[PDB]
């Protein structure tokens, strides 16, 4: 294998203007019991969709992001549970070359 890198705190994130994020909620032992799942968007609905019938992560896709996608996130399970809290900040930020002296 390889060595790998985690960093703490991890729960926030940069996200560059104009890419797809992808959002995977997971509800591993209890799944079957819930038949909603939405992504909460700072205290408000932002997307929702029945549970997957054949696995136990449901998966949603932002994009072409802009400034309105900063925010905070979580997963919310119902037939009602929620996940932690996640936040992006979409920034833009242009590729920069230092010269030399």
């Amino acid at each position: 294998s390889l060595p790998d890198i985690t960093i703490f705190p991890n729960s926030s994130l940069m996200i560059s203007q104009g890419t797809f994020v992808t959002v995977v909620c997971s509800y591993s032992d209890k799944h079957d019991l819930y038949n909603m799942v939405r992504l909460e968007k700072d205290g408000s609905t932002f997307m929702e969709k029945s549970t997957e019938p054949y696995k136990t992560e449901d998966e949603f896709e932002i994009g072409p992001v802009n400034e309105t996608i900063t925010g905070h996130y979580s997963c919310i399970y119902s037939k009602s549970e929620r996940s932690k809290t996640l936040e992006l900040k979409v920034i833009k930020e242009n590729v920069i070359q230092t010269p030399a002296p």
